[PDB]
């Protein structure tokens, strides 16, 4: 529930590449290293409890569907496979319980999101973060990382990224648990990387960008994707990104540091913010907002025999119902029927899980966290009418079941 | 660019079973059918050019990643495998020019969206879709789905649902085109299919719903989800896509049809909703929303040796993209490497896109609609840097290109 402050910070590859090269003391890369030093400094002095994470997907994790503000609300995140492998780094932990408080605060606010687990990091993620925390057997916080789709226009406005910051805020300080967290923007700064003008960089235009960022963010809000596409180049225009983090923010940060290098395609900057808390109240209080933020499921526990699938259950019932989907694949179905057992002991299913499916324990899977619709796959394949189903549930038989009907189907 | 009304319709699938079952005979069934008549002759002799379709995925093609309003921008759509193989049914066509639009007018007020292509429609389309359209050989019109993300909490508020589709309403009549479009929402009504509550209905709420969403759809904005889930079953509240439809309409309508059967689960409604235009000229003129849903990329073709990926680079570069995007799976990469000609001869790839990467044609990759980011892979799949790869671009050698970088460094 506090904001402790923020880090500004390119997410280029080439950083992860300079990190597992050892080229801390190469005569171009030692002065960049030491670029990352403070924000690496105040990370282990502070300790934030969780890292908000905003950054890009670099056409790895998202592509056939593909969407403005992805919200991670899993238990844990693994380097995405870029077509080289997975880097060798430790999975890092996911924060589900403030993810959702999040998304409850930013959909009563009229965003709009989308929710993911599961699904790798790319380097947008993974290459800054290498080289700003240790990482030996894990890493010494928690994050929520929120993938932006900054690259298939139309994107949201500027405005759009801004305003989605102020409300993070909101959301974050209103978050009933007495953590500390640090919101991250990344990508930048100037660069472009396709087409017959890429090598395009504006180190003047990045130096205004940086100071209008940190003491004026307000007077960037009127770029258009053109204005900060010919200013910054194509690929550069992912700034937005940092107008969101910046506007998680107090409207006064101090700036602890900041750093700029420019030695190949992209501009690698770093900027380091010092949250200074509220000037004055918000215009809604803390329990307005959390009150606010429950107002759409208030009372739902009042309903009996019903199992919202909110994102903690999705969490919870996670492995379970990414294995039931598959049932959607022919080969993957063909070997549920035959060989059940030996799809199990695959996979990374607990022992009761393989019990609930076993059993065909059908109310079980909903207590559980099972949705519906899984369930739905899962009978269809093994042959069992929805009437079954829907019996098991009520404790009935199926021609008593079938009675509360106005036709037998 | 003119709306001639819209359809409200349950989705359950077990109205393509009756259907593929062969059950326009059956006592129960057979009144049934009967109630999708209207609609199914008021398409066919209106012939709308688009439906935009409303509807939401159970858990088949949005699962990992679950988007709350995720638009359809792609050529066309295939019955999706739910775990009993595809339905028999052909290729239904987008309209990725009006997705285009319609996505660029949304964005433009604030509505944060989701783009896909090329995944199957599940029961939430196929279902109704083939009951109230011929299909035998193909489909009479064309379609733009919009997969709204009500299953997994939270979701958007009534009210955002409601104002989605008052600015789709304006999105579409400023499309610049002379088509008919027809509006549908889908799913409903009363219904719940899971927990010890499972076979919940209640007819008077579904009678009142509908009653409230022809004539007062307002007084239905407040609604929580606790309010729908209680009044109509907690999967019965997925009826904010009719909201969202009927946002989309004239704030009049004329309610030519309206039926409804409960046999089972579901409470089967469907209701016809004629458009009566507008009354008084729009807050903004069709003039000035298509400039400002351009305001954006005002100006972008100015910017030389630059290919903005936009929606209709998106789809014209999809099956390349597709393709090169495989090669973060292990074995597709290997295969890459090892036998790229047997790759491309089971793939889909015309012989256009088939060329250009057994060239390694990077910049005519990149005119043609490949992003970056998939090269970028293809690179480094075949041990390139992407030094090199810029260079080419720039149409220079390797040391050339290296100059114009304040050091020339390896990667
Ligand atoms: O090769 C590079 O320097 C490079 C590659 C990227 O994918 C990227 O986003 C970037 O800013 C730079
Ligand atoms: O078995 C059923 O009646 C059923 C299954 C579904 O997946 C569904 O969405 C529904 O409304 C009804
Ligand atoms: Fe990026
Ligand atoms: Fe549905």
């Amino acid at each position: 529930a506090k904001i402790i402050g923020g880090f500004a910070v390119s997410h280029t590859p080439t950083i992860a590449f300079a990190h597992d090269a050892n080229k801390y003391d190469d005569p171009v890369w030692a002065p960049i290293f030491q670029g990352f030093e403070p924000v690496k400094q105040w990370l282990a002095e502070q300790k934030p409890d969780v890292t908000f994470y905003v950054y890009n997907d670099h056409m790895t994790s998202f592509f056939e569907h593909y969407s403005h503000f992805a919200l991670g609300v899993g238990e844990e995140y693994s380097p995405a496979d870029e077509g080289g492998g997975q880097r060798d780094l430790p999975p890092i932990k996911g924060d589900p319980e403030l993810a959702k408080h999040i998304a409850e605060c930013l959909v009563a606010d009229e965003f709009d999101l989308a929710y993911w687990q599961g699904m790798g990091l790319d380097f947008g993620a993974f290459s800054p973060l290498s080289v700003l925390l240790p990482h030996e057997h894990g890493w010494p916080c928690r994050i929520v990382p929120l993938q932006c789709g900054v690259l298939q226009h139309p994107i949201p406005k500027a405005r759009r990224f801004w305003n989605f910051g102020r409300s993070l805020r909101r959301a974050i300080q209103s978050y009933p648990r007495d953590i500390k967290v640090a919101i991250a923007g990344t990508g930048g700064l100037s660069h472009q990387v396709h087409g017959e003008r890429a090598g395009f960089n504006n180190t003047e235009w990045d130096m205004e960008f940086m100071e209008r960022l940190a003491n004026d963010p307000e007077s960037l809000l009127g770029a258009t994707v053109t204005d900060l596409a010919k200013k910054g180049g194509w690929e550069g225009a992912e700034v937005v990104m940092w107008l969101l983090m910046r506007g998680a923010l107090s409207p006064e940060v101090k700036t602890l540091h900041q750093s700029y290098f420019l030695p190949s395609m992209t501009a690698i900057a770093t900027m380091l913010f010092e949250d200074q808390g509220d000037a004055a109240p918000p215009a809604e209080s803390d329990e307005a907002l959390r009150a606010r933020a429950k107002r759409e499921l208030a009372g739902v526990e009042e309903i009996e025999g019903t199992y919202p699938f909110t994102i903690d259950r999705a969490v919870k019932g996670f492995r379970i119902n990414h294995f039931l989907h598959r049932l959607i694949e022919p080969d993957f179905r063909k070997r549920f029927v035959e060989d059940p057992e030996g799809l199990f002991a695959e996979s990374d299913l607990t022992e009761e899980e393989k019990s609930l499916i076993r059993n065909r324990d059908w109310i079980g899977m909903i207590h559980y966290g099972v949705i519906f619709f899984m369930l739905e796959k899962m009978a269809a394949v093994l042959g069992i009418g929805n009437i079954d189903v829907y019996a098991a549930f009520r404790g009935l038989s199926v021609p008593e079941f079938q009675k509360t009907r106005n036709a037998a189907i």
